[PDB]
């Protein structure tokens, strides 16, 4: 189990334009095309990301290649926040997909919110993090995905996903 196959686990995949489960339109894995309610401004922001006159419709691959991206910009982006970089240094292989998982969903910033969870994680303080991760909108909205990956740093195993 890796990380690309977690999260599309978690995200899905859809070839055709869709809403999030908070209304925003988005595309193939998880990728975020806008928050404007225009499905015209999505269609815009899909021709742009693809490069092609999509008509808010995309190949596998082209879901692929976003993915690949999304991935790719998470944990760089991970590396590179004064706030995160020390976490993730600090984990072993599993918890630190889980800390990626976040990070793709709920972007760098968001993530780099929960100041006492980090706090715990950096510390190794497993059932601590998983108590206060719990305790957030976050996990309110989409309790499933988010025991999910609140499950994955407790134990550090992909039980949960398995
Ligand atoms: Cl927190
Ligand atoms: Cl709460
Ligand atoms: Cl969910």
């Amino acid at each position: 189990m890796n990380i690309f196959e977690m999260l599309r686990i978690d995200e899905g995949l859809r070839l055709k334009i869709y809403k999030d489960t908070e209304g925003y339109y988005t595309i193939g894995i998880g990728h975020l095309l806008t928050k404007s309610p225009s499905l015209n401004a999505a269609k815009s922001e899909l021709d742009k990301a693809i490069g092609r006159n999509c008509n808010g419709v995309i190949t596998k691959d082209e879901a692929e290649k976003l993915f690949n991206q999304d991935v790719d910009a998470a944990v760089r982006g991970i590396l590179r926040n004064a706030k995160l970089k020390p976490v993730y240094d600090s984990l072993d292989a599993v918890r630190r997909c889980a800390l990626i998982n976040m990070v793709f969903q709920m972007g760098e910033t968001g993530v780099a919110g929960f100041t006492n969870s980090l706090r715990m994680l950096q510390q190794k303080r497993w059932d601590e993090a998983a108590a206060a991760l719990a305790k957030s909108r976050w996990y309110n909205q989409t309790p499933n995905r988010a025991k999910r990956v609140i499950t994955t740093f407790r134990t550090g195993t992909w039980d949960a996903y398995k």
